[PDB]
């Protein structure tokens, strides 16, 4: 593996196992794949409130920890703050109640999952009489001053955020009287959609970016058009996957690390698990890597178009 110091002075694993399945998956699922994860080398975790798993992940950590196979330490852990929880007063309790599903005494990471707020509560997904989600209005540095309590009290080592487009940091980057700056900012990053524009900003304010949807998403019917390019099914990266001989895969998150970007890979099968770390084991030239940049078609694999309407709308700007 490998590692890159945050903002924090913290260090955080630049491959991150991705933890989110459908709940068409059973949920047992969860806690053997991140154990398979650990095994294969995984020390970066990624999980969230929003993927009802942080039982099973913690478990999962909780049992490799008993295995004598990693220390706690050795694992980097992070949680999401959903977006019904944004007002100040919710965030610690929030934070709380992740760390209890997880059986855990703190997160490597904490963060805002999405600037766009909905309607507290304890339902994800609030809709009114006419089936829209309802949307809240929160000053999103006060979630921030909530969040770097958090931080003070131990309870998240680091924190950060993602969904968020420039204008977004910039609100919190600049906010009167800040203590702690987002060490990351996780968002959609792949070949076609490499955010180089978001990319030089963070990395000029020292925030990191982390890509997720990687290896082009899960494709879930659900939110994701049937119609979209498939990534892995793209001839650039399969020429470049026969040149080097790896996968298509690998090809997409070594471009990420090859640009500085930590990249999360999900994956709930036992042999792709293991092959993703094999992204340390070769090398994109200048060359490889430049042709990978013309890829970009501003494709968003999520369907955002219903929330398009949000006042925090990430995708309102240019980046
Ligand atoms: N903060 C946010 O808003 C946000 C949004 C989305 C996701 N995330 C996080 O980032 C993670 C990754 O994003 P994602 O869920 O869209 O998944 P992804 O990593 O883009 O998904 C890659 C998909 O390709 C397959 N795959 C994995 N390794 C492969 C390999 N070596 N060769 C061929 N296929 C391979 C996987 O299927 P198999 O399981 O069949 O291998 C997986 O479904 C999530 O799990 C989650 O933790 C965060
Ligand atoms: C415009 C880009 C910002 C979108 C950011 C958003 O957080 C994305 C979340 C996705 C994950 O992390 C995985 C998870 O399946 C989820 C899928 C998408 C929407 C769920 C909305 C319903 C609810 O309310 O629960």
């Amino acid at each position: 593996q490998q590692c890159v110091k945050l903002n924090d002075g913290h260090f955080m694993p630049v491959l991150g196992f991705g933890t989110y399945a459908p709940p068409e998956v059973p949920r047992s699922k969860a806690l053997e794949v991140t154990k398979l994860a650990i095994e294969a080398g995984f020390r970066h975790i990624d999980s969230a409130h929003l993927y009802n798993n942080e039982e099973q992940v913690g478990l999962a950590i909780r049992s490799k920890i008993a295995d004598g196979s990693v220390k706690r330490e050795d694992i980097f852990y992070t949680s999401k703050l959903w977006s019904t929880f944004h007002r100040p007063e919710l965030v610690r309790p929030a934070l709380e109640n992740s760390l209890k599903k997880a059986q855990l005494d703190y997160v490597d990471l904490y963060l805002i999952h999405s600037p766009m707020s909905l309607k507290p509560g304890e339902e994800l997904s609030p809709t009114d009489e006419n089936g829209k989600v309802i949307f809240d209005i929160v000053d999103l540095c006060t979630t921030w001053e909530a969040m770097e309590k958090c931080k003070d009290a131990g309870l998240a080592k680091s924190i950060g955020v993602s969904n968020f487009n420039r204008r977004q940091l910039e609100m919190i980057l600049n906010k009167p009287g800040l203590k702690y700056k987002p060490v990351c900012n996780q968002v959609e990053c792949h070949p076609y959609f490499n955010r180089s524009k978001l990319l030089d900003f963070c990395k000029s304010k020292d925030i990191v970016l982390v890509a997720y949807s990687a290896l082009g998403s899960q494709r879930d019917k659900r939110w994701v058009d049937p119609n979209s390019p498939v990534l892995l099914e793209d001839p650039v990266l399969c020429a470049l996957a026969k040149k080097h001989k790896r996968t298509p895969a690998l090809i997409a998150l070594r471009y990420q690390l090859q640009r500085g970007v930590v990249v999360l890979a999900k994956s709930y099968n036992e042999q792709r698990i293991r092959q993703n770390v094999q992204v340390f084991e070769f090398q994109l030239t200048a060359e490889d890597m430049k042709a990978i940049d013309g890829l970009d078609r501003n494709l968003h694999y999520f369907n955002s178009d219903s929330f398009a309407s949000h006042p925090n709308y990430p995708y309102s700007d240019e980046y």
